[PDB]
């Protein structure tokens, strides 16, 4: 129950004003309730009086009162944890990737940040009883490393139709930072008509280094990156989907944006070691995994 | 003895005018005595004549004369200090978190600002004789980092019923600065029916960076934050509860009474340092983050 | 279908402004859509208003919306894979050299970086049904190791006219880094009038060590190399040709994401050589052995 924006018109908001909200980026009742007063006023063709009518009726459908901690604890029992393909890696995450939050994977090059994303892009279509999310996947690529054939190998592992998996994965390559943020506007509208479960941005920081290379323009890219991260957190709270982003390390804005940070480093041979950095519920522990032809699997020395 | 506002009606003020004061945020005689003349005039449906009647009769129940330092010293002896879970950390605070004042914890990410809040959200329910506050907990979250499972582990450490602990913790996530301030209005009404002891805002500065990002709007966000901090100080003086806020790293200079700096040590160990304080000396203390909550370091 | 830049003039942009885009390096509508806002504004005689009209109308011809994974799978199915001459080496690359992307071959001296380039310079002229690209070859040399006689021996192996093979190979030796980058401007104009299929730069890192030898100039050569690498990746997306560069490792961290497939070469017994794949999004870490024969790069024959 994400409260479609069409129900906001039933409260009293005229249908023409709803069109302005959809083109602005708001497609749910929870989105306008998330927005302050200044967000609706800045929209073209919306006065302060019209903004107050939206916030009042939006709070009726989505209440924001105080709830008991035992109630929010039961809300965590309804959270879906997507498997990563490795049993030892799933134990490290106390179940898997938590939906509705941003997960950051920072590590050296060639470690396997992109490989983990391709594996998760298929496991989200798995049934919920098998550790999936029963939703479509969304892959935003910036390195040119997207390979649909790698998705077919993961589908064969769990016995899913490779053709149906590719039909449920949306792909788009961002050419620049302005294009990278612009793709999120189309992403919000697509998640309203169909159910998605995973949003992948690989890489989320590559385009911010090539465009703004000067020293006086450092504050400019930080303003653009902060605005890009805020839209990711809004989409996570809006649709309850898992957000996975990659970062290349040879960065203080992705501190509070990410809810769970993962550090990847290379081990002996094809084995890799993963460690949890920042997390509110998971303890600092490590787990070993490997990168096989079937995707991300368990280590087999 | 904070003089509830119901006694103000007994002096001569009609009860209907008192209802307008409660909807504004004033629920005690000390609260309306705290407010100047301009605060009551700005309230809808209150004239200057009605405001003068309130302040005059409020001074009878709450006098504003000079008192001996030994008398105010005994009033500070009644202040409750909530334990933090670490014995070395409790010694640093000369007892623990002081109720009725704002405590700010500023530090880098992953230091443990949220972990201290979850630990204090359970230790505040302990009996006062056991180092608690004998009151419910209130958690206002802005990062999405609230974990009820962390509260259960701390409750099992001190031998408390996990179900009863979750029933005594109020949780609400603020989506923006306007929503963050709006939650305090509901918070004041909840503290009237039941006794609370701790108010947590994590983070108190995160939403003020996401909403107001421009440069021409810099003066606007400072006015909204200053008004938010004054409401926290008003709630602390009104109900005598502890206010704990986190900040990720000038307006919170005089607003905050005790500042705590957190930095990471080797492994799971953490180091805490006191920044600004009128009674606590500049000292440091070491603590750890265990599965049972915030405990002492054990090399 | 890369949408040539001449179609951008049909939308409303005057043809004279399009001429400035060709002199800058943009020859398709997908190229100006690839470029951000700052790239077009920095060009002499182009204002922000003219740049906004280009980017807006370019998005109309080349949409930048989300596509199904099955659609991008068919886009990779249309990519031409040029054979390397060794059957075991072609199996290692899941087909051959991928066009439209940069392929790096880093290895010690005498391993065979130059020999592989000469072999690919002839196999690209083969028919696509025979594993070729049906396009001309372009060789940018920096070591003075270009030998047309090696091209004639490879042409005799595949039964091609040696005279016609030499007529379809463009050669130019870069004397310095500034000359190395300047040759790419001439390369873009040549690929518009005639069809090319392969661009070879051997070596792509030799001139950046001899020219910039000081320590205070280290940050200067990295800016020039990074700008040079971006132009190679842009030409690959623009013309859909394969880009092969060689590097001596006694590599750089800037060619990390720029290169799509890295190959490591080491010497075996005799004339045999061993090849290994380093970084790749689709190819697994595996090794393959090959040899250097008089006919070019062939399979190992103990
Ligand atoms: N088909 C495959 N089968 C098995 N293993 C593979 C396959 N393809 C790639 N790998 C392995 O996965 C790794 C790929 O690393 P990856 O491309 O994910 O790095 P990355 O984190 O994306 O770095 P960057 O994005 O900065 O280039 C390689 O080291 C390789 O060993
Ligand atoms: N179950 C657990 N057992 C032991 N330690 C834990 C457990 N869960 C979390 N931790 C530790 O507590 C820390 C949590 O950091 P925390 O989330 O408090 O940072 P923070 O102050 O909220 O930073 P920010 O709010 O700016 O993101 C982690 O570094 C982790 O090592
Ligand atoms: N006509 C030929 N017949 C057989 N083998 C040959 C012939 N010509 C050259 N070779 C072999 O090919 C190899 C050439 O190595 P090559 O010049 O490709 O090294 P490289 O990778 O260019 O090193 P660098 O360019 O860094 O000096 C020689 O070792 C030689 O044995
Ligand atoms: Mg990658
Ligand atoms: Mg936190
Ligand atoms: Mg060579």
């Amino acid at each position: 129950g994400p409260q479609p924006i069409s129900r906001l018109e039933q409260c009293g908001i005229n249908a023409n004003d709803v069109k302005k909200l959809e083109e602005a980026g708001f497609h749910t009742v929870e989105a306008v309730a998330y927005a302050p007063k200044k967000e609706l006023i800045n929209i073209k063709g919306i006065s302060e009086a019209k903004a107050d009518k939206i916030l009042a009726e939006a709070a009726k459908l989505v209440p924001m009162g105080f709830t008991t901690a035992t109630e929010f604890h039961q809300r965590r029992s309804e959270i879906i944890q997507i498997t990563t393909g490795s049993k030892e890696l799933d134990k490290l995450l106390q179940g898997g990737i938590e939906t509705g939050s941003i997960t950051e994977m920072f590590g050296e090059f060639r470690t396997g940040k992109t490989q983990i994303c391709h594996t998760l892009a298929v496991t989200c279509q798995l049934p919920i009883d098998r550790g999936g999310g029963e939703g479509k996947a969304m892959y935003i690529d910036t390195e040119g490393t997207f390979r649909p054939e790698r998705l077919l190998a993961v589908a064969e592992r769990y016995g899913l139709s490779g053709s149906d998996v590719l039909d449920n994965v949306a792909y788009a390559r961002a050419f620049n930072t302005d294009h990278q943020t612009q793709l999120l506007y189309q992403a919000s509208a697509m998640m309203v008509e169909s159910r998605y479960a995973l949003l992948i941005v690989d890489s989320a920081t590559a385009l911010y280094r090539t465009d703004y290379s000067g020293r006086g323009e450092l504050s400019a890219r930080q303003m653009h990156l902060a605005r890009f991260l805020r839209m990711l957190l809004r989409l996570a709270d809006e649709f309850g989907v898992a957000v996975v982003i990659t970062n290349q390390v040879v960065g203080n804005i992705i501190a509070h944006a990410s809810t769970t940070r993962l550090y990847l480093r290379k081990g002996r041979g094809e084995t890799r070691i993963c460690k949890i950095y920042d997390s509110p519920c998971l303890p600092e522990a490590e787990a070993m995994f490997a990168i096989n032809a079937d995707g991300v699997g368990d280590a087999k020395d």
